């Protein structure tokens, strides 16, 4: 018996995170010691900039790749991680696991934490205990699922949090305990198949706040969005003439989400807002970020507000 | 000596948050033993509908009305609760303490919050210890300064947190123990007058993630608007679309702030955004609608960058 | 089709949390809308006075009187809650619903928390998806699993949290979203048979700090203890005087499990301690008290230090 | 004007958390920029092994060598650094701040932390702002006061949380955002001068939990300890047994506080504790550790636990 290690990809989509995709493993030679790593820049941009395109892109490779090797390590910028990981989440038909995996410092500053980060992520794919739960973050020694995993401050290396059902795992010496797995659906058990397109439905996201304006709203109609996510106040409320605007887009043919600019906690039905009536969709847990990834995907399958509910309510 | 008790002066913004105004001392017998409560009805709106008027009128009445009584109790939605709690600390020029307060659960549900809120509330108002410290928001037991409180959770009694320096004081068994107070300067420390306005300058708020349409910000900037705040990513980043809309905006007379859709923690200068160069300014720890709070009142004293920024660097 | 109502069985610890345990439903009305409420006085102490001599009794009554009801709930003081609920975990085999459930502020305060709680603790116990989950503790809106669950605040009503894994779900008008259920094994999957038990092995905590004497170690050696908890310093870590004893403890029949003091996060193998060496258990994220739990039951079945941790791998 | 910079003088404890003592300025170059450094080995022990010898050794040295420099970094393992932190918050009467700051990565692995936080230590002791805040622990990029710092998890790099009132300040390229100081008097303000002293009152820990035994308890009396702090359960009440040998220890000279081993929160007066009726001491949020810190100083000058309770109300 040979005593051989797995095959892992590194999907680069922007800057090195240690420290030029093929380096990687120079850059960090403990990898050597738990994969046989292959390196692919996919894209280079700054997560800021995330979009439509890359995702697909992403989707696709793995989706294509998923014979080719035994897991997936998806180096990203930490802006849009949790955007990323939750459309992967939704959309990768592989049942080998998908991580993705940032740095909160620079590769050349004091205390880098991108290394040891990637360590730990390469260290979750290659972990047969990680199969079959959905797509990962790998960050400051934790694995997240895709769905709740979100960006909790703006500097902290510890920044990546499940804020609403905490982590599934915590990783030490190159293990992991898992104690925890998503019940919602995702990948190879949801509907949305990706493959065939070259766009997406168009969803934006409007803010409330006191005395909000409007205009936002109605830029997002008159350029006939698919769909529109509110950044509610409280328990996913709006701005009275925020409201007005989607109550009639909602009516003539928009789909509208209602989510919550407040970082913890569910958008509920039952509330304030009589979703039946509005022909709204309450967003549950979904940050409005997370909400527009499943309006945009729950679009390529219906634009029926009640099935669109029921995919809020299942994915 | 008659022991004679404070005067505490109740405002009313929406509904009663224990169970109209003239009836809380029924509501809440216990007040009766900590203080002499008036109460008047200013508005009667929901949070959510919160706006600029409400705001001058808060803080005209409070100035016109502070030799009046012993301290002021607000009672207000949860929703724009940490908005208007920081227009106030700004505005305030009574040297006595004010105190905001609202409930999480309905009045007539079960285990409802607002009584005991309310309670504590004017405990905090009556407090001599109370003074110099800003405007006040007191929920589930702890003194919140204005500046930081912020609602974290969408329905739990315990979502107003100070998420970045902490609170001031907790209460128990009506005494509060203070062991901080807000090193930014407040109340009549500020140069904001509002006492001759009725209205403020526009500001209003977009929100940043991957695909980002700049048709949001074009409506704001095609409406006028003084003022944008960026609801960045991460470090406030913003989407290259919505990037090039602001930095047009900044070098033709729109006043931009970078803030952060990110829950906790500083949109900091010396990131990734050159702020010198596209004459935006940097929120540091202040959320979207808290950074709009700050930048209208900047607006009536000044247009220019970079005294803008030295506003944001000292309140 | 009679519309009919699950039956649950109230089993009181100690008093009321809502206002006698015949009288709850009279506290509560709601009650009698969700479930046909039977109660009964099982032992009447705070639960500061918890002890082995109530545990077995609970276990044996719920395990005695399964077939009777659809469900229980068991009223219990705060101080203790999460151990009684971490050894119910480990020794209820009835395979239906056991929830705990107190209150953090007395039934006659403003305010008071006893009533929405229990009602909550009712719809969990009545909810046939809280089936195989394990023994829950319901409190502030929250299902928490038995194991994770513990009393992070001293006063506040939000105290109890799973502050390694999240919750299980959350409850909104009467209704729950479960997104997880422990992995640890519990319940009917554990080996911990405690029918025919009247008491339990003695295991003992002791606490590490600087300078910390060995003589409560002594204390508890010299009493013959079959078990010896460490409240250890950081990753489990022990003063160098109370080390010495617990070592010796250990290579002279007295079984030994590192916790740490520390209120998150596992007491890891392969840190600072060589547990093979000492013959000790590392704890993982069991604190000092659960693992005082886990530790009486896993020497009712072996003394064995490495069949012990991987008891400590599995419950 | 010859650009200078402040002194700043190393005291390390243990080994280096970077990578012996005079070699740091090579292992952090980046320091030449910001001070002048100059180190000395004290001792050289891991921190689960701190003890009274080392905290008069180090106040003494910080108080002798005060004019010598212009503020302290201290070098200190993480298990106990919440100790020492608070013993030299009580003891330093130096008016030039004092930091201590450790390492949660060995100075070996990969992304070790003891690099930056090294750096950020300098900063924060070379910060003329930095001075009248008491002594600070600096870690992750974060200023925290002495007295409610504290280690939350047993491997995070972000553990040290101030866990009730927050921190003082956030490090961002080398500069500090300070927003709140301690209210607790410290440093110059306390009494407690230990510079005659060699040793200190004998002050122990025991832990409650159900069935706990008077064991430990009756061991520190039998031994003649000075004082005794209860690590409590809820807001500090004990195991009836542990209360009986407490009450009897408490009327026959021997210092009694009531602390809890919840992880925040106060350990109040006026709860189900009769504190005078005891003689015993209510700790606030003083945890275990800290209130033995506070009560063995407290002995130095006062065995009355009316005085005592003062004290803890004051530092």
């Amino acid at each position: 018996h040979h005593h051989h290690l797995p095959n892992i990809t590194i999907l680069a989509t922007g800057g090195t995170i240690a420290g030029g995709v093929e380096n990687l493993v120079n850059a960090v030679p403990q990898l050597k010691d738990i994969a046989n790593v292959k390196g692919e820049q996919v894209v280079n941009i700054g997560s800021q900039d995330m979009n439509d395109n890359v995702w697909l892109t992403l989707a696709k490779k793995i989706n294509t790749d998923c014979d080719k090797t035994d897991g997936f390590v998806i180096t990203h910028g930490t802006d849009t991680m949790e955007e990323t990981a939750y459309f992967l989440d939704l959309t990768v038909k592989c049942d080998k696991p998908v991580v993705m995996v940032g740095a909160m410092r620079p590769s050349t500053s004091m205390s880098a934490d991108g290394p040891f980060n990637l360590y730990n992520a390469v260290v979750t794919a290659a972990d047969k205990a990680s199969a079959n739960r959905g797509v990962l973050v790998v960050m400051n020694d934790t694995v997240l699922d895709g769905r709740d995993v979100t960006k909790t401050n703006t500097t902290d290396v510890a920044t990546f949090k499940s804020v609403n059902y905490g982590p599934l795992g915590y990783i030490h010496n190159g293990k992991i305990d898992y104690q925890r797995t998503p019940a919602r659906k995702h990948t190879s058990d949801t509907p949305f198949d990706v493959s065939k397109l070259n766009e997406l439905p168009k969803v934006g996201i409007v803010y409330n706040y006191a005395n909000a304006s409007d205009l936002p709203a109605k830029a997002l109609v008159d350029a006939g969005y698919d769909g529109i996510v509110s950044a509610g106040v409280g328990n996913g409320n709006l701005y009275k003439s925020v409201f007005d605007t989607l109550a009639t887009a909602a009516k003539t043919g928009t789909a509208v989400v209602r989510s919550s600019r407040v970082p913890t906690g569910a958008t509920t039905q039952d509330a304030e807002v009589d979703d039946a009536k509005y022909g709204f969709v309450a967003s549950g847990t979904l940050n409005p970020q997370k909400a527009r990834v499943l309006l945009q995907l729950a679009l390529t399958q219906t634009k029926d507000p009640q099935q669109i509910q029921q995919i809020f309510n299942q994915y």
